[PDB]
C-alpha cells in the first residue's frame, strides 16, 4: 500500500521532531498504513530552502509538509487546496484569523496545526529574591531588573548569570524578536498591510539601539549567535532571569529534572511605555498536502488527524504549544496543565503579524534584509538610525513592482 511521507517540526528543536514522529506514527497504526517521517533542521528559514528543493523538482518524496505561518505566499503552488475536503463547520473550529492566513487567492493551502506568540519567561524566585513582586511592564523595568539581579547572582558565585536571553541570531527569529522590539516601541510594522514601508522612523531606531544596549550588558555577547534553543538552554540551566521566547519552552522548563522546574511565570513581552502596543509576533505551523503527492486522499486524512482536537490538546498538554482551536482554550485538562493559556489568550488573539502577507513570495527576501540590518545593529556596527534608512531602501528595491 503507500508509504505517507511526512516533512515537518525538527528533532533539533524541543521534543517537536520526536512528537510528531509519534503522531504521524499513531495515524499509520490507526489506520493501517505505511509512514515515514523525514527530519528537518532546526530554524525555519532552513526548512524553507530544503523544502523548495523537493518543490523544485516536482517531489513525489514527501505527502505532507509543515509550514511556517509566513509561508502561504511563497509555497501556495505547491500546496493541494484543502477546501473541497473540509466543510464550512469543521473549517470554522478553527481560529479564523489563521484559516484566512492560510488562503491564498481563495485555495486553502494549509490547516492550521498549532500557532505562537512571542512572551516574556520570568525567574519568579529570583524576583522575590531582589524584592520585586511583578514581573516588568516596561523595557526599563526590564533592565533595572536585569542588572541588579546579575549583580547579585554574579556576587553570590554564579559566573554564568545573566539577565536576558532571547534569539539574536542572523535568521527569522531575529526578525520576529525585532518586531516585537519595533512595535512595542510604537514603531509601527516594519511594513505594513497596506504596503507602507513605515521602519524608517525615530521609535524603530530607539527600539533597536535599546536591543543593541542588552548585548554584552544585561545579555550574553553571544546573544548575537541565539536562536530558540541557544536562549533556552542558558535559561533553563537557570543562568537567566528574563527569556523572550514561544510557549514551547514552557513544558521543556517544567520537565522533571529541569533545574527551573518549578521556578518560573511567563506574560507578556514588555513595552516602551503604558500607551504603547503590546507585542508578541504570530508564529505558528500549519499543516499542507503536496501538490507532488501520489496520495492525495491519504494524506489529507493524515492532515486532519493531526489538526484534530486530541492531537492538539496532547501537543497542548505534553509540549505546551497552542492550540488553533478555541475550544481547546476551554479544556479542563489544556488548563490545569497550562493556566497561562487562559491569562494569555488576549496577547496570543492581538499577536502581530510580520509581513508576510504584504510581501507574499518575496516575504523571504524581505525578512532577510531585516535581521541583517538589525543584526547590524546588535553587533555594534550600525546606529538603529541608519539601520532603519538602509532597511527602508532595501525592502523599498526588494518590493518595487510587486502588489497586493
Ligand atoms: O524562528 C522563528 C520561528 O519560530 C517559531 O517556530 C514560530 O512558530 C515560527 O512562526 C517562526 O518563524
Ligand atoms: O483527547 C481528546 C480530548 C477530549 C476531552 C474533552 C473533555 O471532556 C474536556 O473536559
Amino acid at each position: 500500500g503507500p508509504v505517507i511521507r511526512v516533512a515537518g517540526d525538527s528533532t533539533a528543536v524541543g521534543e517537536g521532531g520526536r512528537w510528531m514522529k509519534e503522531m504521524v506514527e499513531a495515524w499509520g497504526k490507526k489506520t493501517g498504513t505505511r509512514v515515514e517521517y523525514i527530519d528537518s533542521p532546526a530554524d525555519t528559514n532552513d526548512r524553507l530552502a530544503l523544502y523548495q528543493q523537493y518543490w523544485a523538482a516536482r517531489s513525489p518524496d514527501v505527502d505532507v509538509y509543515m509550514i511556517d505561518v509566513i509561508w502561504p505566499g511563497i509555497v501556495a503552488p505547491h500546496a493541494l487546496d484543502l477546501k473541497p475536503y473540509l466543510t464550512e463547520a469543521e473549517l470554522k473550529e478553527f481560529f479564523p484569523r489563521i484559516v484566512q492566513n492560510n488562503t491564498i487567492r481563495g485555495k486553502l493551502t494549509s490547516l492550521p496545526f498549532f500557532t505562537d506568540a512571542g512572551i516574556l519567561y520570568y525567574r519568579k524566585d529570583l524576583l522575590e529574591k531582589y524584592g520585586y513582586t511583578s514581573p516588568p511592564r516596561t523595557w526599563n523595568e526590564l533592565e533595572q531588573m536585569a542588572e541588579r539581579v546579575m549583580e547579585g547572582e554574579r556576587r553570590a558565585g554564579n559566573r554564568d548569570f545573566w539577565g536576558f536571553v532571547f534569539q539574536g541570531k542572523p535568521y527569522e527569529g531575529l526578525t520576529c524578536d525585532a518586531l516585537e522590539w519595533i512595535y512595542s516601541h510604537g514603531g509601527g510594522r516594519i511594513v505594513e498591510p497596506d504596503g507602507t514601508i513605515s521602519v524608517n522612523n525615530g521609535r524603530a531606531a530607539l527600539a533597536l539601539n535599546r536591543a543593541h544596549g542588552w548585548v554584552g550588558r544585561i545579555a550574553p555577547q553571544g546573544v548575537t549567535s541565539y536562536a530558540e534553543e541557544e536562549a533556552r538552554n542558558v535559561w533553563q540551566q537557570g543562568n537567566s532571569l528574563f527569556m523572550r521566547n514561544w510557549p514551547y519552552a514552557y513544558a521543556l522548563g517544567q520537565a522533571e529534572g529541569s533545574p527551573i522546574r518549578g521556578k518560573f511565570g511567563v506574560t507578556v513581552l514588555p513595552k516602551a511605555s503604558a500607551d504603547a502596543p503590546n507585542a508578541a509576533t504570530l508564529g505558528g505551523w500549519q499543516l499542507m498536502v503536496s501538490a507532488y503527492s501520489r496520495y492525495p486522499k491519504e494524506a489529507v486524512d493524515l492532515v486532519k488527524y493531526l489538526a484534530s482536537y486530541e492531537v492538539q490538546k496532547d501537543n497542548a498538554v505534553r509540549l505546551s504549544r497552542l492550540p488553533t482551536r478555541p475550544a481547546l482554550y476551554t479544556d479542563r485538562d489544556v488548563l490545569a496543565r497550562n493556566p497561562w493559556f487562559r491569562d494569555l489568550l488576549p496577547v496570543f488573539q492581538n499577536a502581530v503579524s510580520r509581513p508576510s502577507d504584504v510581501a507574499g513570495a518575496r516575504y523571504n527576501q524581505v525578512s532577510e534584509a531585516i535581521w541583517t540590518e538589525v543584526h547590524s545593529v546588535l553587533t555594534g556596527r550600525k546606529k538603529g538610525e541608519q539601520a532603519v534608512r538602509d532597511l527602508e531602501a532595501r525592502i523599498r528595491r526588494i518590493l518595487r513592482h510587486h502588489h497586493h
